[PDB]
Formats: structure tokens, sequence, C-alpha cells
């Protein structure tokens, strides 16, 4: 079925629950056998959220290569990201290495460092420019440059320096503040606009490494940046924009990430986004 006139049919059916539970009945499981090591239990934030051994990110070490994240790569769309957990006190040098290695331009960040009273993940970028941060595991260097806060978001501008090399690289850092503790943001107007920042910049195209993006345990809110942004591409691509099927692309991105949008509500958000964002496109 087309997805506008899908989605008026679940709400007037009130199916929301059942269609995603078909999802995850039907949603790939490979092994995660590196995630589950003893000497990797620092490094993940849920023990039921892991990458999968195929398609996990390799840390450029040889003591231990292990980071929770991983690369969906979208075929048809011609499109990758990273998705990554929020990073620990004991994993911010290895967030950082991996953007390093793998030559991304910017970093989406979809939480914030406190939300519900409790932490979902480390303050892992310098709020001052005068003060900078080293990682002396990975031999890093990073500085805010700059800093433009608008009513949705923020955007900054930061400097990655190699130590061992004195090789250095400026990073977008793509921080949507606004999400709401719980549920869905209402209307899906500001999510789109902030999306279409990150592609204005240049983080998503073929000339850099994929983009890292993150919630606190990279599925949930991070699914829904992926999907929508694949989806949109694709109905620019195809001669039958009403072709693309939102839960087949859903289902092909957790063939890498096991997860991917984590509630109904959710998986309803992101048919909303898809719907508006299609009307703003064109024409
Ligand atoms: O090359 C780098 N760091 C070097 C450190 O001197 C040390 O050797 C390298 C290294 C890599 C991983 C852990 C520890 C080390 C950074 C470029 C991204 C990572």
């Amino acid at each position: 079925m087309e997805m506008e006139k899908e989605f008026e049919q679940i709400d007037k059916s009130g199916s929301w629950a059942a269609i995603y539970q078909d999802i995850r009945h039907e949603a790939s499981d490979f092994p995660s056998r590196v995630a589950k090591l003893p000497k990797n239990k620092n490094r993940n934030r849920y023990r039921d959220v892991s990458p999968f051994d195929h398609s996990r990110i390799k840390l450029h070490q040889e003591d231990n290569d292990y980071i929770n994240a991983s690369l969906i790569k979208m075929e048809e769309a011609q499109r990758s990201y990273i998705l990554t957990q929020g990073p620990l006190p004991n994993t911010v040098g290895h967030f950082w290495e991996m953007v390093w290695e793998q030559k991304s331009r910017g970093v989406v960040m979809l939480n914030r460092v406190m939300e519900k009273g409790s932490l979902k993940c480390a303050q892992y970028w310098p709020q001052k420019e005068e003060k900078e941060m080293i990682f002396e595991d990975t031999n890093l260097k990073l500085t805010l440059i700059s800093e433009d806060i608008k009513s949705y978001y923020t955007v900054r501008q930061l400097e990655l320096e190699n130590l061992t090399t004195q090789e250095t690289r400026e990073i977008l850092h793509f921080h949507y503040t606004t999400w709401p503790d719980f549920g869905v943001p209402e209307s899906p107007a500001s999510f789109l606009n902030f999306l279409f920042k990150v592609r204005e910049s240049g983080s998503l195209s073929p000339e850099h490494g994929p983009v890292v993006v993150h919630c606190s345990a990279g599925i949930g809110r991070s699914g829904t940046f992926c999907l929508a942004d694949t989806c949109l591409l694709l109905m620019d691509k195809r001669k039958d924009p009403s072709s693309v099927d939102i839960k087949k692309v859903l289902l092909e991105m957790r063939k890498f990430r096991m997860g991917l949008i984590q509630t109904a509500d959710q998986l309803r958000f992101s048919y909303l986004a898809v719907i508006e964002g299609a009307k703003f496109i064109m024409g």
C-alpha cells in the first residue's frame, strides 16, 4: 500500500502495536559473540543492546578492537551510517578513535546528557573554547571552536587532533536538544528541519566517511533518524515514489543493528516524518 493512506488505515483501526510486533518477529537474528566476551562488559551500556559481529565497527588496535557501534550500509540509497550507544566514562577515547579512523565529518546526538534525572551518556566534548580535552588512552586532543545555539538544536564546530601525527580535522557536532523525556514529538517539523541541516553540511555525503549517530542505546531515536533520511532519498531516486515501503526499509536496516525503532510510537512518528517530509521536498 501507499504510505499516507496505510497510515490513516492503521490510525483508524488502532493497530500500531500489532504492526510493530510483526516487525519484531520478522527481524534478523545474527550472532554478537564479541560484544558478550567478559572483557567487554564495561564497554556496553545495556546488556540487551549489542552490535552484530558481521557489521560491527572495529577499532584499529591490537589489544581490544571492540566498540558498541554498527555500520548500516544502504545499497540502493547509496548512504551509510554508523549507529552507536552514547559514550560511557571508559569509552569516550574509543568513540573519538572511531570518528578519526572512519573519516567521519559529522556526529549526530539525539539525547541530552541527563534525562529523567539519570545520566544517559558521558560529557564527551568540551564546553569552553579554552578548556580542551585530551584522551590519553587513544592519544587524541579535542577543542571546541564555535557553538551556535538555536531553539531546537545546537551546532558545534570541533577540532580533532591525532597527537601521534599532528594531523588535524574539523568535526561538526549536530545536537538535537528537544526530544521529550517521554514519548515522541507531537509534530515532526523540528526533527525534519534538523535532518535537513545535517544534510546541508555535507556530513551525509559520499566524499566523507559515514556519519556517526547516537542516542542513549543507539537504536531508538537513532533508528528514526536514519530510517527517515533513507526513505526520503529513495522517494527522490525512484520513478514511482509511492513504491517506497517503510516497513521493508526498516527490516533491511535491522540486518545491520538489532532493535532499530524501540516502540510503536516511534514507528508511527517515523511514518509521520516521511509523509510530511515528502511534501516539502517538492517539488
Ligand atoms: O593513532 C591514534 N593513537 C595512537 C596512540 O599513540 C596509540 O597508538 C595509536 C593507538 C591507537 C589506539 C589506542 C592507542 C594508540 C589515534 C588516531 C585515532 C586513534
